[PDB]
């Protein structure tokens, strides 16, 4: 399938080269796969989700995404226009309040929730979790991410927006999960993207256009927005049977675009998420 004039992020993950505007993907598009967006929640009623998005858990008075960042990330994973896996099922775990903040214990509860809820969901092609959140290092948050990955969900996490080594940020520093740095449309490391040996892949992270609350759209930047690209790519990859949740992040690293990114620190992988789709 070919989506013309797609967001540069989508076109980039289906491209050996930057500067293109058409997203190419197998029409299965993550059908039968699931992506938990652990964030501020999802505007499930947004027309871009086509009834494929749904809140499954909130730890606050409402499951409504009063922030938009979780709706944005869910849009990058599997919205119809803005999404990697345009047919995946999106599940909202609102662990972040509408200010975008969440206690680690709530974030840990949401991760253990997904590890169990996936057994309440129909994901024959595989389960993915996209955590566009992060704070200082927490060996408990890392273990919660390790558990979620251990349970049979891919864990895609943001490297963080600190222009630092992600070793000091959780769940970015958890080695078993998939830590995603951010890149811009010129294949530069997104200036804000965290780096380091713990990073597993880079995704489109700068000026990412996707869904927003109020049925709208907007373009915002972050490793928190490269992460849904990789989470959507994972669900896309599990649906084609090219990988499993336990082996998706490495797979994406194995099939990535190598050495194409600029300003990658010495010691950080120079890998860009690439769907390897050949029309």
């Amino acid at each position: 399938a070919a989506q013309t004039n797609a967001p540069w992020g989508l076109a980039r993950i289906s491209s050996t080269s930057p500067g293109t505007s058409t997203y190419y993907y197998d029409e299965s598009a993550g059908q039968g796969s699931c992506v938990y967006v652990i964030d501020t929640g999802i505007e499930a009623s947004h027309p871009e989700f086509e009834g494929r998005a749904q809140m499954v858990k909130t730890y606050y008075y409402s499951s409504r995404d009063g922030n938009g960042h979780g709706t944005h990330c869910a849009g990058t994973v599997g919205s119809r226009t803005y999404g990697v896996a345009k047919k995946t099922q999106l599940f909202g775990v609102k662990v972040l309040d509408d200010n975008g903040s969440g206690q680690y214990s709530t974030i840990i509860a949401g991760m253990d929730f997904v590890a169990s809820d996936k057994n309440n969901r129909n994901c024959p092609k595989g389960v993915v979790a996209s955590l566009s959140l992060g704070g200082g290092y927490s060996s408990s948050v890392n273990s919660a991410a390790a558990r979620l990955q251990s349970s049979g969900v891919m864990v895609a996490v943001a490297a963080g927006n600190n222009n630092a080594d992600a070793r000091n940020y959780s769940p970015a520093s958890e080695p078993s999960v998939c830590t995603v740095g951010a890149s811009d449309r010129y294949d530069r490391r997104s200036s804000f993207s965290n780096y380091g040996s713990v990073l597993d892949i880079f995704g489109p992270g700068t000026s990412i256009l996707s869904t927003w609350i109020g049925g709208s759209t907007r373009s915002i930047s972050g490793t928190s927005m490269a992460t849904p690209h990789v989470a959507g790519l994972a669900a896309y990859l599990m649906t084609l049977g090219k990988t499993t949740a336990a082996s998706a992040c490495r797979y994406i690293a194995d099939t990535a675009n190598k050495g194409d990114l600029s300003n990658i620190p010495f010691g950080t992988v120079n890998l860009l998420a690439y769907n390897n789709y050949q029309a």
